[PDB]
DNA sequence: GTGATCGC
DNA sequence: GTGATCGC
């Protein structure tokens, strides 16, 4: 429903958190994937510092 | 290296 | 099997 910004290879992307698959934490980098067009599946990631506190309750409730 | 993945 | 990617 909120969206997440993030720089993947070279400039800014900003995608629904909705679309996200996945999410998981390397240390104080949130990491994930996302559901794109065609089928397939984009990567990116971002600080823990702001992160959207959506994304961050999805890494608390999943199940990897 | 780290966690996980894409795209070879 | 692995190179690049992402924040650190």
């Amino acid at each position: 429903m909120a969206t997440v910004k993030f720089k993947y290879k070279g400039e800014e992307k900003q995608v629904d958190i909705s679309k996200i698959k996945k999410v998981w934490r390397v240390g104080k980098m949130i990491s994930f994937t996302y559901d794109e067009g065609g089928g397939k599946t984009g990567r990116g990631a971002v600080s823990e510092k702001d992160a959207p506190k959506e994304l961050l309750q999805m890494l608390a409730k999943q199940k990897k």
